[PDB]
């Protein structure tokens, strides 16, 4: 239940977190997309 996409902005990738699970938390790391539900 992770994402394997690419992030820089903790913002950003709010979108993805959303479409694939159904959260509006989600941080990134230092190159790549995670979630935080």
């Amino acid at each position: 239940q992770f994402t394997n996409v690419s992030c820089t902005t903790s913002k950003e990738a709010w979108s993805v977190c959303q479409r694939l699970h159904n959260t509006s938390r989600g941080k990134c790391m230092n190159k790549k997309a995670r979630c935080y539900s």
